[PDB]
């Protein structure tokens, strides 16, 4: 491995990762939740 | 696991994976060689 290494912060768990599609006009961003995951991040239940 | 009849064939190695950006006016894909598979996919080698 490389003895250089940047931060690498991971991303924000409901934007995911950027992508870089070439004639794109603006941003846009994707993620995919696992079951393991969504029931960590949707901290909040309506009736169960 | 569910019902096996799920799988499906392989992507076409350097097409890659098709993505879905939602208001795209046609489609795009992208994919990642890692290096043992570029020497695999690359099979001519010019002057080394």
């Amino acid at each position: 491995e490389p003895q250089v290494s940047v931060v690498a912060a991971p991303p924000h768990p409901l934007l995911g990762t950027a992508l870089d599609l070439v004639d794109a006009t603006g941003q846009s961003f994707t993620q995919q939740l696992t079951p393991g995951q969504v029931a960590g991040v949707f901290g909040q239940q309506l009736y169960g």
